[PDB]
């Protein structure tokens, strides 16, 4: 293999990236997107703010651009995300009770219907749980609808799209801890009761030198509930600027994550949360952190690149 795409293809797995469709007009970004990945997810274009800016008025141009990119380049398309507490438009936050429930249901229905037969899998619900266990505490969905909203969302998604793989996605659930235990309980419950649910996403926004040693064990116990698993938003951030030591540790870390996936038969693959450090979300959220991706800000391959290739068995 001479590309990460070839390595993943050869392994029978997915290697994806988070796309900003506006960056496709930057030819270097498009060249790498085209050649190095066999799956794409919209970094932002399919979120609620991006798709339903006012009640029952939809703006699918950006999401369609991502879908068309996937179809044109023959990549799997992964859908992110139907229900998420973050970036929720004010019009939705202003609704309550049944009016809010109906807005959620309408959103799930219209977005899943719009992309039906193009999007292969959806993050139906994103970030429902709390670090330390139990439900997230700053969510409009949890606060207005309570525990049942997750099941409502999954059933609505299946009603709209009978075949798409329906996933729940979260972060800080890579190791076995109170948060991933809560997520595990729900997955087991849903499968026991026949609630539509096909997959679990592990975001894997990790810090350099801190990959959970129990990641494989955790992925495996989820797979054993009878669902697929996926590493959905991998990046491994360090204190900037990078140096040789940090880049080597980061490379080792990428290898650890991709190997954990390789070691679990139902792990569909790994998606990294962007292409280049140039555009990574990390520096804006974490002051003085960054350099989290496989390409640097000048689109040079970092040591992480060879580590990913090696881990896919290339
Ligand atoms: O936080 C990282 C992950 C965590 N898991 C779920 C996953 O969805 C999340 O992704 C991040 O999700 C965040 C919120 O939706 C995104 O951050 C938004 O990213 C947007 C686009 O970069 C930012 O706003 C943009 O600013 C630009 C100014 O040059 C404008 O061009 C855009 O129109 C404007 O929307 C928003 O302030 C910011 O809130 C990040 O790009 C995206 O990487």
């Amino acid at each position: 293999a001479t590309t990460l795409k070839e390595a993943a293809d050869g392994a029978g797995r997915d290697f994806g990236f988070a796309l900003d469709p506006n960056r496709l007009s930057e030819a270097q970004y498009k060249a790498i997107a085209d050649s190095e990945f066999n799956l794409v997810v919209a970094e932002n274009a399919m979120k609620w703010d991006a798709t339903e800016p006012s009640q029952n008025s939809f703006s699918f141009g950006a999401g369609d651009r991502v879908a068309s990119y996937a179809a044109d380049t023959g990549k799997e398309l992964y859908g992110h995300t139907l229900v998420w507490h973050s970036q929720l438009p004010d019009w939705a936050k202003n609704l309550n009770g049944s009016a809010f429930e109906s807005a959620m249901v309408n959103h799930v229905t219209k977005v899943a219907d719009h992309f039906e037969g193009k999007v292969a899998s959806w993050d139906v619900v994103n970030e429902a749980f709390a670090d330390g266990g139990g439900r997230r505490q700053d969510s409009a969905f949890q606060q207005k609808l309570g525990n049942g909203y997750i099941e409502t969302a999954f059933r609505a998604a299946r009603a709209a799209d009978p075949t798409a793989k329906l996933c729940i996605n979260d972060y800080n659930v890579e190791g076995i801890n109170a948060k991933s235990n809560s997520l595990y309980d729900l997955v087991k419950d849903f499968k026991a009761r026949g609630v539509p649910l096909d997959c679990v996403g592990f975001q894997s926004h990790l810090i350099v030198g801190q990959v959970p040693g129990d990641f494989r064990q955790n992925l495996q116990r989820f797979a054993d509930l009878g669902v697929d698993v996926r590493i959905t938003e991998l990046d491994i951030r360090m204190r900037t600027p990078s140096d040789a030591t940090k880049l080597a540790t980061q490379a080792a870390d990428y290898k650890k994550v991709v190997q954990a996936c390789m070691q679990v038969t139902r792990c569909q693959g790994v998606t990294v949360w962007g292409i280049t450090d140039k555009y990574s979300w990390v520096p804006d959220v974490f002051p003085g952190e960054g350099a989290a991706l496989v390409w640097d800000a000048s689109y040079a391959k970092k040591p992480a690149y060879a580590a990913v290739m090696e881990a896919f068995g290339a």
